[PDB]
């Protein structure tokens, strides 16, 4: 039958207002609430995301996991003129829907969708995509890659003192090894934010982990 993704874009095109990102977000959340797709209702986590963007005003953001573009629209609508979101998405069909979603929102010029696995694209950011360091990273992809990809970002020199990591779904279904790492590491200062999931009626959360620079090269 019809995919969730094609139906979400359909609903937006039929109900939201072109070039009104807020209306696009609200349409996605309205439809996904009606369908009882708990992981696709983004307004609770979106309050936390918005606060992070408003406080830190990042010029260059990396997103891991685009899906249909909800979080890309959510962040890009608050980015300044000339700022940039790079979003990595392994599934080309999701990349395609995300592109259409951004076009409808009028935010396509602020976003570059990178089609591939985060583990393959991250090592290309420096030379192929001319990245110095990221101002913010939003982690929202496969749970078992949150910690590995954080370590990879570190190794590739893509984090600087002050880079803000914001990770979704750290409680449900959970990213406990990622949490133990950033909370235990002197290279990250961490804050936890609770975020509700409907239907399951559970308190998920997001973790903000601000990189402090690398640990001493010595013991
Ligand atoms: N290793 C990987 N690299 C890139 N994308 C990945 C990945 N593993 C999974 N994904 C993608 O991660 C996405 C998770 S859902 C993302 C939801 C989105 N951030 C929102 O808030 O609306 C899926 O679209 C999936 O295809
Ligand atoms: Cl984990
Ligand atoms: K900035
Ligand atoms: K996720
Ligand atoms: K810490």
């Amino acid at each position: 039958g019809d995919t969730k993704e094609q139906r979400i874009l359909r609903y937006v095109q039929q109900n939201a207002k072109p070039g009104d990102p807020q209306s696009v977000l609200e349409a996605i959340d309205t439809y996904c609430t009606q369908k009882e797709w708990a992981m696709n209702v983004g307004d609770a986590k979106g309050q936390i995301m918005d606060a992070v963007i408003r406080e830190y005003s990042p010029s260059l953001v990396l997103e891991l996991g685009a899906y249909c573009g909800y979080s890309a629209v959510r962040m890009a609508r608050l980015l300044q003129p000339g700022a940039r979101l790079l979003t990595m998405e392994i599934n080309p069909d999701c990349a395609a829907i995300t592109q259409q979603m951004l076009n409808f929102a009028g935010l396509q010029d602020k976003v570059t969708i990178l089609n591939g696995a985060s583990q393959d694209l991250i090592p290309q950011l420096k030379k192929k995509y001319d990245v110095d360091t990221l101002d913010m990273v939003f982690l929202d992809h496969w749970k078992d890659r949150y910690l590995p990809d954080t370590l990879l970002l570190e190794k590739c020199g893509l984090l600087r003192k002050g880079t803000v990591l914001l990770a979704d779904n750290v409680i449900v279904p959970g990213t406990p090894d990622f949490l133990a790492y950033v909370r235990g590491s002197s290279s990250f200062e961490c804050t936890h934010y609770s975020s509700y999931l409907e239907y399951m009626k559970v308190v998920d959360g997001l973790e903000k982990a601000i990189y402090q620079g690398p640990s001493s090269p010595d013991k």
